[PDB]
């Protein structure tokens, strides 16, 4: 609402309210061929999102957590003094690039590219997922993993030479035996406008998130509540 910097000024204020969001994403695992999307809102000022997701080629043919990741850091709550580090509003509107590369221990592999931004007033996130050298009965396409998600910090790097951002982190799903599953993600982020950006110090953010089903609901889906901080600069 009021900062020194006309650069974050100018991010803020597109984030200063309620947001609505709308995800669409075409996969294929191990020619398992679907389409998800999503509809909810997110509220940066307090780091929050709520969606709800539906498979509409009929049943998911992976488990739902492995897609949370896939499935909008740019409402991330930066604290007052951490704003100049807020790449992912400082390409607003005209968006960003995510792309990972996302290992399963043991198992596939999961390719995204998604496309991060407004059309009118809606934040829009296209994705596009390819997955392969996944194993029949593992935890994956076996659907043996639990349907919750665990807290989780990532660290943020500046990739000076792409004008983005890069990330490494592992996430860690539970299995109904008790035991883990793996997820080694890499990421990188870059504008798709010519524009500056902020390029950010190293810092991190820190996740939470709550997977719950809608009783009224028949087709296959996830209700998301996610809140995300950044935090790491005194």
């Amino acid at each position: 609402h009021h900062h020194t910097d006309p650069m974050v000024s100018k991010g803020e204020e597109l984030f200063t309210g309620v947001v609505p969001i709308l995800v669409e994403l075409d996969g294929d695992v191990n020619g398992h061929k679907f389409s998800v999307s999503g509809e909810g809102e997110g509220d940066a000022t307090y780091g929050k999102l709520t969606l709800k997701f539906i498979c509409t080629t009929g049943k998911l043919p992976v488990p739902w957590p492995t897609l949370v990741t896939t499935l909008v850091l740019c409402f991330s709550r930066y604290p007052d003094h951490m704003k100049q580090h807020d790449f992912f509003k400082s390409a607003m509107p005209e968006g960003y690039v995510q792309e990972r590369t996302i290992f399963f221990k043991d198992d596939g592999n999961y390719k995204t590219r998604a496309e991060v931004k407004f059309e009118g007033d809606t934040l829009v996130n296209r994705i596009e997922l390819k997955g392969i050298d996944f194993k029949e009965d593992g935890n994956i396409l076996g659907h043996k993993l639990e349907y919750n998600y665990n807290s989780h910090n990532v660290y943020i790097m500046a990739d000076k030479q792409k004008n983005g951002i890069k990330s490494n982190f592992k996430i860690r799903h539970n299995i109904e035996d008790g035991s883990v599953q793996l997820a080694d993600h890499y990421q990188q982020n870059t504008p798709i406008g010519d524009g500056p950006v902020l390029l950010p110090d190293n810092h991190y953010l820190s996740t939470q998130s709550k997977l719950s089903k809608d009783p009224n609901e028949k087709r296959d889906h996830m209700v998301l509540l996610e809140f995300v901080t950044a935090a790491g600069i005194t």
